[PDB]
């Protein structure tokens, strides 16, 4: 009882759908009929570095392991084999009861242009947190990350959206998540961007700000604030306990701090493109700071950044405008999850959510008509 099709009735640019598309090619085949729709594959791009070639010819794919997702290891990260490599290792099988289809005839493999990049296929690599960044310093993995991103840039002209990169330590909270603010991170990021560029593929950076999803103890350790939209609403009992235990209560953002966050967004974007990135994506989904401001359950502010649909979307659009005026509208994308209830979001329960995100896409399209259209709009499917 939910759909993201309304965005198509409002936003007239490229739309990147993501979620539960790997094991359902009969759905993708219907969804690619729309000429401006791209498909992202999450888990099976971790499980298969050559997933694109397996989607073109209808090859069987490999099983993904749930335990190797957020674990620090080379295992289940860069050890996944190609099709031929999976054949040379014998079998005693791959996936279970599954019927693959060849989408090489569909619209998935006809070229399209997003931003300054010329995609030869419409298979997108969504942002994926692997939790393998070096701590401390939030440095991307020097031993594995380069190889990891290089393996999935196998198909020429493959759009890659990197994992959530903290625009600032203040936007941090995860010790195993890579950053973008410091030069030490920018060296490794430059190496990765080059490694992807040499394979004739493209790389996009997801700008990440945890919000209330951050770990209060990790922030109190570095003398940072545990902040959100409102200070009277919390995630859960654990996040509530960790805040008072570590003597770091949930902080309500003021104007100055918001402007600071925006400045950090701009600096993060310019630093990203200085390292050789194709563009940046604003993560306003999955119950993080921007999404926290968007969602009425998390946003109870009475000031300029809350109280209404126009006010709750002011932050996201502020970041959008800032980045557009910074690096250009062709290097800026947006990530949204209307029906996502992750990190204590409303989702389908709130009857006004569709109106909120319709307002978002509306403002976006209005800016698009003005001559400044974003490269794409990333959507997370209901599940
Ligand atoms: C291990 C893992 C990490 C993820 N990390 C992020 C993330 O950092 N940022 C984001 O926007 N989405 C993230 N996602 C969500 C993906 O963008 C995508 O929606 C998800 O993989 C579901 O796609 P699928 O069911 O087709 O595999 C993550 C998903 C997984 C499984």
């Amino acid at each position: 009882g939910g759909s993201n099709d309304f965005v198509y009735s409002i936003w007239k640019g490229p739309v990147i759908r993501a979620g539960n598309f790997a094991l359902h090619p009969e759905v993708v085949r219907e969804e690619v009929k729309d000429k401006r729709t791209l498909i992202g594959y999450g888990r099976f791009f971790i499980s298969n570095p050559d997933l694109v070639d397996r989607l073109e010819k209808g090859l069987p794919l490999n099983k993904y392991d749930r335990d190797t997702f957020y674990q620090m290891s080379a295992h289940g990260y860069i050890d996944y084999p190609t099709y031929e490599e999976a054949l040379k290792l014998g079998w005693s099988s791959f996936v279970k009861d599954f019927k693959p289809q060849a989408l090489g005839d569909t619209n998935l493999f006809k070229p399209i242009k997003i931003g300054n990049n010329e995609l030869l296929h419409r298979a997108v690599i969504p942002p994926l947190t692997r939790m393998r960044a070096l701590h401390p310093g939030n440095i991307p993995n020097r031993d594995w990350a380069v190889e990891y991103y290089t393996q999935r840039a196998q198909r020429p002209g493959t759009m890659i959206i990197t994992e959530g990169a903290f625009i600032s330590p203040q936007a941090g909270g995860y010790d195993n998540a890579p950053g973008v603010w410091s030069e030490e991170q920018m060296v490794e990021w430059t190496k990765i961007f080059n490694a992807i560029h040499e394979k004739k593929s493209f790389v996009w950076v997801q700008l990440w700000v945890l919000g209330w999803a951050a770990f209060p103890d990790n922030l109190a350790r570095d003398g940072l604030r545990y902040d959100s939209a409102s200070d009277n609403v919390f995630m859960d009992a654990e996040q509530e306990a960790k805040a008072k235990k570590a003597n770091n209560p949930q902080h309500s953002l003021t104007k100055d701090e918001i402007k600071q966050y925006i400045k950090e967004y701009v600096q993060a974007a310019k630093n990203s493109i200085a390292a050789g990135a194709d563009g940046v994506e604003i993560h306003s989904a999955n119950g993080y700071l921007l999404n926290q401001f968007l969602d009425p359950h998390s946003n109870t502010r009475t000031d300029e950044y809350g109280g209404s649909i126009e006010n709750r979307a002011r932050f996201t659009l502020e970041v959008v405008d800032a980045l557009v005026e910074a690096i250009g509208h062709e290097k800026v994308g947006l990530r949204l999850s209307p029906y996502g209830v992750f990190n204590s979001m409303s989702g389908g329960a709130e009857t006004g959510i569709v109106a909120q995100y319709a307002y978002v896409a509306g403002e976006l399209e209005k800016r698009a008509k003005a001559g400044k259209r974003l490269a794409f709009v990333h959507l997370v499917e209901p599940r």
